[PDB]
């Protein structure tokens, strides 16, 4: 199979680092942390383009790219960047991001189909966040 | 009557705007402004000497202070700070609020009560957030 679909949470990991390798405070730390396993992740993919929306039942975040082609986005922690995707190999998507407003942290993310199961992993320099996701 | 009692939320404005003011960025910011829109809060009068328990899912503080001389919490926004609670009148309490450390815009608080209704207000340079509560 591909990336579309509808995908849950399975697991997370070194989430709350990464939020201190990106400097959200402890406070804000906890309440990214919290909300970020509730909601459902719906993929739409079609070639090298996708339309990713990151939704719950009152809230949705939407977002469309092309892998191979530069796009604009926004950081793990809320900072706006200017992302890179291109394909690793067949089953990953790896993308470099290069922020827009200041210096810091060298983001990227990478998405990967394995075992059927979607593996998304988080860098912000030497931490890095790993989070899977199960077909709903 | 005075402060004392169990207390929920009907209303909070310009809560967002504070955030912004003490420099969340938009994504945290709307996170931190979901999680602590169902507060319950739960104080203890005893004289000067207050208790002030704000269980919310993510975060709980229980507040301990005497109106008279100073004591330490943290910002809304989660900044290490030095709180010195005075009384403007009667019924309501002024607090400046002093970074310990870091150093950004002077915040405060104030909670008066006002016909059975608990007026906290919350200030970070211009920007005011107003939030009611009323008896459980």
């Amino acid at each position: 199979p591909n990336f579309a679909g509808t995908w849950k949470m399975r697991s997370s990991e070194n989430f709350d680092e990464l939020l201190k390798a990106l400097g959200v405070n402890a406070m804000l730390r906890k309440v990214a942390v919290a909300a970020a396993s509730k909601p459902h992740v719906e993929i739409r993919q079609d070639g090298d383009q996708f339309y990713i929306k990151t939704s719950t039942t009152v809230r949705t975040t939407e977002i469309n790219f092309k892998v191979g082609e530069g796009f604009e986005e926004e950081t793990v922690d809320g900072r706006k960047c200017r992302s890179l995707p291109t394909w690793e190999n067949e089953n990953k998507i790896h993308c470099t991001q290069t922020l827009l407003e200041g210096d810091g942290p060298k983001t990227y993310w990478t998405r990967e189909l394995a075992n059927d199961e979607l593996i998304l992993t988080f860098g912000a320099d030497d931490v890095v966040c790993t989070r899977i996701y199960v077909r709903e």
